[PDB]
């Protein structure tokens, strides 16, 4: 599996991005999200928050922790196209932890179904 | 942002896998386990369980449910580097879902943190 591959197998949803946009995504994203690919690549990540207040607000919660410790973990609710409300956990590590909300990794997991537990 | 930076620069441990055994990991991989990426390059899985036993286990667990919806998650205790257990998630994906176990990737998040 080469590195382009992986990032499109991954069963979670994957989005490299640069200034809070969506600059790639893997079919997974587009799952968890109830749309296609294309729907995602060039958005704002506003879109996929329950409203512009809670992306603003999350931001401004990312930033220092970001800046701080060079990585994001969280859980949150966000919106699924047609607008259904859902818990999600989302990781993030920014290329420059001191442009936290610039390019970026991120990873997103809808956490709706049954933990299973080995 | 290219996908080979992207892998290396993910918050999350990420495994190129074939066979049980890594093929390629991220830095954070090793951040997780404690230990350095050379340490897990060419290693079976088997060395992050708590015992061989386990390593079997989730093995017998991973087979038919990858087979059967074309992905796998689960929460599972695991072994960093020097003993200590820690509750791990982990995801994967097969690239043939009826080869569950060969060549996949997986992910790798410590709970505990
Ligand atoms: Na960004
Ligand atoms: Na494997």
């Amino acid at each position: 599996i080469d590195y382009k591959t992986a990032f499109h197998l991954a069963p979670i949803g994957l989005v490299l991005s640069r200034d809070r946009v969506i600059e790639d995504c893997n079919d997974e994203l587009a799952a968890i999200f109830r749309c296609a690919r294309a729907d995602l690549i060039g958005r704002s990540f506003e879109v996929l928050y329950p409203s512009s207040d809670e992306f603003e607000r999350i931001g401004e919660r990312i930033s220092p922790v970001m800046i701080a410790h060079g990585s994001y973990a969280d859980d949150r609710i966000m919106k699924r196209a047609g607008g259904e409300l859902f818990w999600c956990h989302v990781t993030g590590r920014a290329l420059d932890r001191t442009a936290p909300l610039a390019a970026g990794v991120w990873t997103f997991e809808d956490l709706s179904a049954t933990r299973r537990v080995a």
